[PDB]
């Protein structure tokens, strides 16, 4: 994978090139207002060491931070998400994998149209990486999910159990 981050809009300003995870961009970029993804699925993080607001980027060109749904021009770490050959996620009504349960292998622009709950209280990522979104149509806060058990919403770094849409990390 390969991404180029720019301090300014329209691929202008001081830039830096990443080919792997960087936990600390601070010495290199003071801000980030545009990015070009040559290859790979990337998660950008507001704070260093893969914390704070998260943003999913794919192959493509982002001329301003609003095109990756960025609330600000703050990018201080970035993650190259591993390839997954396949994708499967179970979502549960209640914590500790209890209550109603639905299993997705494909993207969902509106969870409430298939699973009539505004909140997901646990989920099991059986295959591949996913991005959860707070709102429908891939909007609101983003949360990267690696294969794993997630017994409560805190386990995927959210401050609430609200979930409106989710998408496979695929290029």
């Amino acid at each position: 994978g390969k991404i180029t981050l720019y301090e300014d809009r329209g691929f202008q300003g001081r830039h830096y090139e990443c080919s792997s995870d960087h936990p600390n961009l601070q010495p290199y970029l003071s801000r980030c207002n545009s990015a070009s993804v040559d290859s790979g699925c990337w998660m950008l993080y507001e704070q260093p060491n893969y914390s704070g607001l998260q943003y999913f980027l794919r192959r493509g060109d982002y001329a301003d931070h609003q095109q990756w749904m960025g609330l600000s021009d703050s990018v201080r770490s970035c993650r190259l998400i591993p390839h997954s050959g396949s994708h499967r996620i179970r979502l549960y009504e209640r914590e500790d994998y209890r209550g109603q349960m639905i299993e997705f292998t494909e993207d969902c622009s509106c969870l409430q149209d298939r699973f009539r709950f505004n909140e997901i209280h646990s989920l099991n990522v059986l295959e591949g990486s996913w991005v959860l979104y707070e709102l429908s149509n891939y909007r609101g806060r983003q949360y990267l999910l690696m294969p794993g058990d997630y017994r409560r919403y805190q386990d995927w770094g959210a401050t609430n159990a609200r979930v409106g849409s989710l998408r496979r990390v695929i290029d």
